[PDB]
């Protein structure tokens, strides 16, 4: 009876791309299909003057075959009607490494412990996704504190996910 239609998902209410900015690292992913980021995942956000929001990423990823690289990302974000919610253009620093465009939510955070973000890659006739990704972002690579992780998993259930994520290790495999 709870609704999954990604038009319901509430997302953070005048989200502060300069409060955001910094060092964050994956505590957990919900894998879209054709996963990429593996895991030892950090990002770096930022904001230039414009206001325009950017991003890099590092991380694992498993090129099948079993041979595994790390990835070095680019992300720049297009702003929307909705201060929180943006389209991410990506690459990689290498052209082979995988590029598009997703849908990039910050669906809650509180800027200096825990963020929740989310993208629906495509939707389900119904308006539920069919292929979604999430990350569970801690400023702290040792992880959340249990008021945060207890946010975090309301909001996981809110996406209605929280029966699918896994745990991103960091082993400085970077
Ligand atoms: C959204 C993660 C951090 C945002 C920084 C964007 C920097 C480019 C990272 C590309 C993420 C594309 C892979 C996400 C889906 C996946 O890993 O399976
Ligand atoms: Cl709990
Ligand atoms: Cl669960």
């Amino acid at each position: 009876e709870r609704d999954c239609r990604v038009s319901s998902f509430r997302v953070k209410e005048n989200f502060d791309k300069a409060r955001f900015s910094g060092t964050w690292y994956a505590m957990a992913k919900k894998d879209p299909e054709g996963l990429f980021l593996q895991d030892n995942i950090v990002a770096e956000f930022s904001v230039d003057e414009t206001g325009q929001m950017s991003a890099t990423a590092k991380g694992r990823v498993r090129l099948l075959n079993n041979w595994d690289v790390c990835a070095d990302m680019v992300g720049t974000f297009t702003d929307t009607e909705d201060p929180a919610k943006f389209k991410m253009k990506y690459w990689g620093v290498a052209s082979f490494l995988q590029k598009g465009n997703d849908d990039h939510w910050i669906v809650d955070t509180d800027y200096d412990t825990y963020a929740v973000q989310y993208s629906c890659r495509l939707l389900n006739l119904d308006g539920t996704c069919a292929d979604s990704y999430s990350f569970v972002f801690s400023r702290d690579p040792n992880g959340l504190p249990p008021e945060a992780q207890k946010i975090v998993r309301q909001r996981q259930e809110e996406l209605c996910l929280a029966r699918q994520y896994r745990l991103i290790v960091h082993n400085g495999y970077c």
